[PDB]
């Protein structure tokens, strides 16, 4: 008979470490057939038939397929999650690894998949996950032409999700009930606000007074978080984090998906807040059932103003850097 | 040939909620499970029909009922506890009142407690028979397990209002709604709206950037204290459950899987706000040791005189208590 | 901003003990946002409040509401499944209690709802539980003029369940390896099919070759399942069973819901099975986005057609006498 | 406060594709804190940071470790399931890919885990994964001396698996409802046993009468079920099936864990099963809190038996070879 009910689609473009990933939490919850698309043929095809397996394993059913072409991987996407890139500079040393050297790799890419996305699903919503992540979420945008609020990175909800581990194990207690947000560019200028953590919404002072946790171990953690991504990057050898970044962008598109309006750190669009235009980068946000539907503007004080307008300079620069060296 | 036993939960009273706790044990495979109640035959029929859940929903957790003391304890890693009453007989809606039900349910929790001594004194228990803050105090001293063993639910309920309600009133997922009542489970209790946070964010600035007034905070905070009863009087008959056995399994579940969360419950008072030998809603975190942490907030003043007037109702309760026997 | 993922609605049409216990799970999954409907004042709310409350305990977001016309709980229902009506007739006794008994208190109730189906949700998929559940299958759906595939009864899910509870218990697994079904009418006639019960696809045959479990042990434990929704009345002393049926209909609405393509039994419409047409009875049947996609015909010996022959004999009388009486 | 309820843990041994992947699934479920053990220096540490990660953003509280030695990897370990190994061998064509010459460099990675496991947690319940499987759980047995039901190796959950992915296609229908079961020895010599494939319990006998699936297309789908290992590797070009395999090793830890008692084809020790003894091959058993505690002998036509000598004399070749190396 005639569908009634049809399944969320997700597509993965980028097959890679991150998308396969994704792929894998898609199957395992059941929450939305999914498209692997990337330019190396072959890989996604047998990360597409792995994945099909799991669905028998653990008792669900969603589709998995690889897809070649731009417009049968993206054709009917509810969401589109891109990791499509480079993760390190061919011929660099870990020590000296950068996500902002990748600029010149990732930027036309980027590009091109969002004209793609123009073309093909124009109403989906995307989640951008490429590094340098606040540069590449502006470049999305401007070439897919989709609403400011059909569009985010996802990156804080990962620094987020460091900074609570750490905060977590400080406290011995469990993550789900330590709130600690990262916000501005990912990157060496994120900001942990060391001064807004709380545990099950008790301020972390609390916790700096009764002798648990002291004010210099904090500010450890807040280092521990910024350079968590080049701590995992130096162990692993070849290739970056994959784990967390995956079932963080996962988390972002069924808070979208089910219109749960989650409140997520993510990159996206200002049109004022904390004083910024025509740009994106890490605040706080809802994501719901129409992408982003609200982004938090938090207090800051002198010092985390400080170093947030840092964060806002980084990514100024480098989004018109961008805009300079742009083909027509 | 055993080497890994599944966790094993006794419901001491196999009513609504008993029932419902019973149901989400089968439904996530949390554990085994045993129903007892004084009332014949009605066990039997729930303990049959969470048989079939299992069946229903592809998962292997044995539901059985028992009607003695020893069947039902033995083995139990965890006691939850709601045998006991839900409204005085003979007594209007509009009278109905938690600690009116102080009565026979003190030598009902006391008998329960004796038995845990003799059956399963290892285990942790979950107090949840009004008046709770009460009635945890009566089953401390009945079944002698150490004071971070035992612990009453009621404030993660409250607390789980307060959220509801909050996160209506901002359009976002009450996951991220922190909000917590602290205090005796009734008419006393303390929304602490000062503590409300978004994400860990100040509710301040959501009042500054107008999605909510401070009218609408405190209006909210009164609806918290009254939606026990406001359910009562819906419901006609009986009172809430599927929220209170929701509560009721998540503290147990992180005592069982040693989670550390973080959660407003009855818990043992050994100085804290200068009180001691007594038990009140505090934040605390529950792990595989039991009561883990009691966390003491800076109190405002108006939260002071509202947690003084909590405590003033606790100590009476207790001391009425300490009248009858 | 505009909505773009709207959450699933399903009805709750009666909001009793299976009606709040479906809220429950939906709630406790984020399955759905859910209404309670209910003739009585006031229980509705509670329940509904109650259930919302559940969501903050459990970190979901759905809405549950009561509403107290028929307008404001279908209009969006994705699916409505239906409980309205007895369980037991007034002053009989527990002894004596049998499901074809409501007939006469129920069928004018379950018209009543699927007249208001046809106005306001004719495209929901609808799943009847009140009984006596073939009968009022096929009420439903002459009133509802939905799709023959679009409507369905939940009951032999609940009755194979018992049947494969029975089994696990018996050979020590887990009953998500015991395939064992009923089909027919749900009542004193089901049709335990002990002759196609498998172990993971194994014959129950070679566990009885090997001293596992004996053929009366099988003939009691499919005696025990027809006599179980019996014993859970005459235990109970108020009402009957809930927690299995709440959970069967949710399982079937899920299947359909996400299009998982489940193959469970239920009551579905006959189109030529079994030389029967124009009514509805306890088949396998596999359920997806589409509704019933796939009605299962076995092949029965001698023994299970005369059973099933009884099952269809019962089932038909029925349905002639309720046409007989049905106001005009 | 003393410690009442402590968590699992399961230990994984080799912290390569299968290994991090199976740490994923843990943090996922919150089921059992982790312990990622390798060879190789820094990508432990790296990827048990990721997945400590994970815990975080999924709201779950398990601790996610590297650990250096075996006494601090395997020390109180509930489960170990062991991946430690090679999937490929050097300088050999994909076209050329075999499990059974893998033989030679893992046979001696697989004693050492074993004796390490009989010195620091003899109490645990292995699981297996490393190729050439019934060769090693055999290997593995030996050198850990664990009772012979808490030990068993993971392949033919995964088998079982892609050939029920197959079936659920052709018929429309999902792959919980599809019960197919491959026996025998994972490899090219598997038997996925098509006469005992049923549909939520209906024989798949019927189907082909109703036209849903024809003969020839289940034997295409037996055959396809015996090559997807390769088929996958060819597609990859580098590496082996990864997710799939993790997915199945942790449903069996935790059939085990929380004594489920699930029924799941593995390779497991035969105590005279088909005339088997002193020796491991797929075959269906039962999962629970006791380890394997039952296995089951199926009745096998002619075509079937066949087919299962085959796998027989496989394995039964590998295990000669062993005890010729080491
Ligand atoms: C923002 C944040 O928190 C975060 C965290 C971790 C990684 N990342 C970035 O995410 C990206 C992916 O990481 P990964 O998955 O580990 O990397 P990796 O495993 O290398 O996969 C990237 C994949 O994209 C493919 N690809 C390259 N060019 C194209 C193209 N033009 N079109 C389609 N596919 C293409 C490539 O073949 C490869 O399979 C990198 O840019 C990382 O730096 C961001
Ligand atoms: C603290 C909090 O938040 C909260 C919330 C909701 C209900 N409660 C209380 O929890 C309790 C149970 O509520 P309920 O389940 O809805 O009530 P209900 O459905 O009436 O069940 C209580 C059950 O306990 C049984 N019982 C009575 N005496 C004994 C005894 N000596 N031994 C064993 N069982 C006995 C009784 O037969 C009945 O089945 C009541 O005291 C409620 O007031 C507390
Ligand atoms: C088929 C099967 O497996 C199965 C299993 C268990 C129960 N049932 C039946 O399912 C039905 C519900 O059982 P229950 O929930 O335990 O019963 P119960 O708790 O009594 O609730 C039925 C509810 O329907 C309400 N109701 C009555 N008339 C109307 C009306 N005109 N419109 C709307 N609501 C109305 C009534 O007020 C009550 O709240 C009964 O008919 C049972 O016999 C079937
Ligand atoms: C039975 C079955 O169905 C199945 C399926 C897929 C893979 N496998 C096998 O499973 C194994 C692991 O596959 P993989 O994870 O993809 O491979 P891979 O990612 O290469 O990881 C194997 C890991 O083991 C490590 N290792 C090597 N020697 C030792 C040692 N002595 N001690 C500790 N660690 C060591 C190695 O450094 C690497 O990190 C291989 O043997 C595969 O052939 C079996």
């Amino acid at each position: 008979p005639a569908l009634v009910q049809r399944r969320k689609k997700v597509a993965m473009i980028g097959s890679g470490m991150i998308g396969g990933t994704m792929g894998y939490l898609c199957a395992l919850r059941e929450l939305a057939d999914v498209v692997l698309y990337d330019v190396v043929k072959g890989m996604p095809e047998g990360k597409a038939l792995d994945l099909s397996h799991v669905t028998s394993v653990v008792d669900t059913n969603v589709s998995v397929r690889a897809e070649y072409s731009y417009e049968a991987a993206l054709t009917g996407a509810d969401c589109v999650i891109v990791t499509a890139g480079l993760t390190k500079v061919p011929g660099k040393p870990d020590s000296e690894w950068s996500r902002n050297d990748l600029l010149p790799f990732n930027s036309k890419i980027i590009r091109e998949i969002g004209q793609n996305i123009k073309k093909y699903c124009p109403k989906t919503f995307i989640i951008v996950v490429t590094n340098p992540l606040d540069c590449m979420v502006k470049v999305m945008c401007e070439a897919s032409g989709v609403p400011t609020n059909m569009i985010c990175g996802m990156a804080c909800m990962l620094d987020s999700g460091r900074f609570r581990r750490y905060v977590a194990d400080a406290l011995s207690v469990s993550p789900r009930d330590v709130q600690a947000t990262v916000i501005g560019t990912h990157g060496d200028c994120m900001v942990p606000l060391v001064r807004y953590i709380t545990v099950n919404g008790y301020p972390i002072q609390k916790f700096i007074k009764d002798g648990v946790v002291t004010e210099k171990q904090l500010e450890e953690i807040a280092e521990h978080t910024k350079v968590s991504g080049g701590e995992i990057v130096r162990f692993l050898g070849q290739g970056s984090a994959y784990y967390a970044p995956a079932a963080s962008a996962v988390a972002m598109a069924t808070s979208f998906l089910n219109d749960e309006k989650r409140v997520i750190p993510c990159s996206v669009y200002c049109n004022g807040e904390y004083g910024l235009k025509d740009m994106f980068i890490g605040l706080p946000a809802v994501i719901g059932g129409a992408g982003i539907e609200r982004v938090i503007e938090l207090e800051l004080n002198e010092e985390e103003k400080k170093q947030f307008q840092k964060s806002v300079d980084d990514v100024m620069a480098l989004n018109k850097a961008v805009a300079a060296l742009q083909a027509p």
